[PDB]
């Protein structure tokens, strides 16, 4: 639920395109 280091949410082929910190 934002961007960082630690990724949020993943996509179906499992890319996260958010982080948190």
């Amino acid at each position: 639920g934002g961007a960082g280091h630690v990724p949020e949410y993943f996509v179906g082929i499992g890319t996260p395109i958010s982080f948190y910190g």
